[PDB]
């Protein structure tokens, strides 16, 4: 039942085709224009001082759906660590996610530092390095440098059991000074979402299940994620 790691950890990792590009940038925005084939985001996570998940998931439309389907693989975590040892606040910082074409793969990187705020007033660090690469064949927006920038409240359904994590988050584009992608045209209005991870960290495994749904035109997303394990 209840997660091994924070619910915290797990929200990176839990679909950045959702971002609000702002008019001046539809150019840039990648993520959306390699639907609805979609495309592989790959992580490496270290938490300094601590251990480091590696993730790896597909990310594409299912008719209706977009669908973000996860394996995350957890190593080289402190028995009695901030991780392992549940020692983070449930709430989630503002973050900027700097992203930069990767012409020779077709894709983008991304990198950036979490900060989970510790029970102590402490902060753990969360170093990420991430990259994408689309599944199609057919040609997507490679950008120029820019970042997305994050807000995200965590909370909890009052008549829900199950150790679950109900999450609101807006992300817009910046630092950039009609649809630029056909896949772009794929999120004009709400769209469901579906999340399914498998993890395994430090020997301790757990799946969550998400459902939800996201507005990209406003940078929405709204997901209830439960632990099926």
């Amino acid at each position: 039942g209840k997660l091994p790691v924070p619910w915290p950890t797990l929200v990176t990792t839990l679909v950045q085709c959702f971002s609000r590009y702002p008019d001046h940038m539809k150019r840039h925005d990648f993520f959306k224009s390699a639907m609805p084939e979609g495309y592989v985001q790959e992580r490496t996570i270290s938490f300094k001082d601590d251990g480091k998940y590696k993730t790896r998931a597909v990310v594409k439309f299912e008719g209706d759906t977009l669908v973000n389907r996860i394996e995350l693989k957890g190593t080289d975590f402190k028995e009695d660590g901030n991780i392992l040892g549940h020692k983070l606040e449930y709430n989630f910082n503002s973050h900027n996610v700097y992203i930069t074409a990767d012409k020779q793969k077709n894709g983008i990187k991304a990198n950036f530092t979490v900060r989970h705020n510790v029970e102590d007033g402490s902060v753990q660090l969360a170093d990420h390095y991430q990259q994408n690469t689309p599944i199609g064949d057919g040609p997507v927006l490679l950008p120029d440098n820019h970042y997305l920038s994050t807000q995200t409240v965590l909370s909890k359904d009052p008549n829900e059991k199950r150790d679950h994590m109900v999450l609101l988050e807006f992300v817009t584009a910046a630092g950039i000074t009609g649809s630029a992608s056909q896949g772009e045209e794929l999120f004009t209005g709400v769209v469901p979402i579906l999340v399914e991870l498998d993890g395994d960290v430090n020997g301790h495994k757990f799946s969550v299940r998400g459902e939800g749904e996201g507005d990209a035109t406003i940078g929405k997303l709204t997901l209830k994620f439960i632990s099926t394990t």
